C-alpha cells in the first residue's frame, strides 16, 4: 500500500499520487488523482472500529451522505475497505476535491460584502436541505465549510449529525456539550440537548459575525468561559426570556448576574452592511423560540440578490427517527458499516 507520513493510506490503484492537505476526525485527509474520472478528490482516512461511539460517528455520517443530494452539501463519490469483514480496518471516503475550508480562508484574506453574502447564502441553502430532512448538523463553524477556486461552498462533516427532536430537548444547567465551543448556543449551557433546529441558525450567526471582522465573536477559553462572552455581548435577557427558562438553576444563575448592556452591532462592525447586521441580530437571539428559522433567513434583505425559493430544495426523503444505534456494540456497528459500503465494491 502507499503510505503518507509513516501511515498506511491503502487507496490504490484507482487513486495515485497522494498528497497530505489535513485531519478529519478519525484519521488523515489527502489529495488523490482519480486514474477513472481523470480528476484530483479529496480522500478521508477513517480508523473507527476499536471504539464504540466512533463507529456511531462514523455510521451516522454515510447513513446521512448517501441519502443527501444537495449543492451545497459534498457528496460520497466512492468509499474504500477491504473486500471481507476481517481484513476491514480502516475505511476511506472518497469525495470532491475543494480548494480550502473558511476557517483558513479567513486566517489571511478579508471577505468582501459580496463574498460574505454569496457564502451566507450558500451555507443557509445547505443548511435549509438538511433542516428538511429533520436533521441538525450539530457542529457548523468554518472549518467545516469548504470553497472551490469559484467560491462555491459546500457543508462537510455529519459525523455529529442528530434526527431531530424538539419535545425532548429540555435539561439541566451545565451539563450538555453540543458543538465546538465557540458556534454553541447559550441554551446548550442552560437548559437545551441541541435537539431542535435553532442549534444550526446560532453557530451560522457565529459564523457570519466571523465572515464580518475575521474574528470569532465569542471567543471563549473554556467551556464555562462561552456564556461571559455571548451575555457580554447580547447583554442581560429580558423578562419574558427568563420565564421562558423554567429550571431554576439556570434562571436563577442568570438572576444573579449584575445587569450587563447590549453592545451594539455596529460597533463591534463599523464597516458592515446595515443589512447584514439585521439579519445577524435575528440568529443571535438570545431565545431560542424567537431566533429566525432558516428559511426567514434565505428571505431576509440582505440576501435579496439570491432568494428563489424554488432554486432552494427540499429532500425527497427525510429521516423519522434516529439511527437506533446506542448499546450497539461495536462488533454490530461494524457489520453496519461493511454493510452500509457494500454499493461501492467492484462488483455488486
Ligand atoms: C474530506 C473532507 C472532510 C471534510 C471536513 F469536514 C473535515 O474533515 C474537517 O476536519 C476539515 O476541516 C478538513 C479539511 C478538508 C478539506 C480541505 C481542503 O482544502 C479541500 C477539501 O476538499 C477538503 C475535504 O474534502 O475534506
Amino acid at each position: 500500500p502507499e503510505m503518507v507520513r509513516g501511515q498506511v493510506f491503502d487507496v490504490g490503484p484507482r487513486y495515485t499520487n497522494l498528497s497530505y492537505i489535513g485531519e478529519g476526525a478519525y484519521g488523515m485527509v489527502c489529495s488523490a488523482y482519480d486514474n477513472l474520472n481523470k480528476v484530483r478528490v479529496a480522500i478521508k482516512k477513517i480508523s473507527p472500529f476499536e471504539h464504540q461511539t466512533y463507529c456511531q460517528r462514523t455510521l451516522r455520517e454515510i447513513k446521512i451522505l448517501l441519502r443527501f443530494r444537495h449543492e451545497n452539501i459534498i457528496g460520497i463519490n466512492d468509499i474504500i475497505r477491504a473486500p471481507t469483514i476481517e481484513q476491514m480496518k480502516d475505511v476511506y471516503i472518497v469525495q470532491d476535491l475543494m480548494e480550502t475550508d473558511l476557517y483558513k480562508l479567513l486566517k489571511t484574506q478579508h471577505l468582501s460584502n459580496d463574498h460574505i453574502c454569496y457564502f451566507l447564502y450558500q451555507i443557509l441553502r445547505g443548511l435549509k436541505y438538511i433542516h428538511s430532512a429533520n436533521v441538525l448538523h450539530r457542529d457548523l463553524k468554518p472549518s467545516n465549510l469548504l470553497l472551490n477556486t469559484t467560491c462555491d461552498l459546500k457543508i462537510c462533516d455529519f459525523g455529529l449529525a442528530r434526527v431531530a427532536d424538539p419535545d425532548h430537548d429540555h435539561t439541566g444547567f451545565l451539563t450538555e456539550y453540543v458543538a465546538t465551543r465557540w458556534y454553541r448556543a447559550p441554551e446548550i449551557m442552560l437548559n437545551s440537548k441541541g435537539y431542535t433546529k435553532s442549534i444550526d441558525i446560532w453557530s451560522v450567526g457565529c459564523i457570519l459575525a466571523e465572515m464580518l471582522s475575521n474574528r470569532p465573536i465569542f471567543p471563549g477559553k473554556h467551556y464555562l468561559d462561552q456564556l461571559n462572552h455571548i451575555l457580554g455581548i447580547l447583554g442581560s435577557p429580558s423578562q419574558e426570556d427568563l420565564n421562558c427558562i423554567i429550571n431554576l438553576k439556570a434562571r436563577n444563575y442568570l438572576l444573579s448576574l449584575p445587569h450587563k448592556n447590549k453592545v451594539p452591532w455596529n460597533r463591534l462592525f463599523p464597516n458592515a452592511d446595515s443589512k447584514a447586521l439585521d439579519l445577524l441580530d435575528k440568529m443571535l437571539t438570545f431565545n431560542p423560540h424567537k431566533r429566525i428559522e432558516v428559511e426567514q433567513a434565505l428571505a431576509h434583505p440582505y440576501l435579496e440578490q439570491y432568494y428563489d425559493p424554488s432554486d432552494e430544495p427540499i429532500a425527497e426523503a427525510p429521516f423519522k427517527f434516529d439511527m437506533e444505534l446506542d448499546d450497539l456494540p461495536k462488533e454490530k456497528l461494524k457489520e453496519l458499516i461493511f454493510e452500509e459500503t457494500a454499493r461501492f465494491q467492484p462488483g455488486y
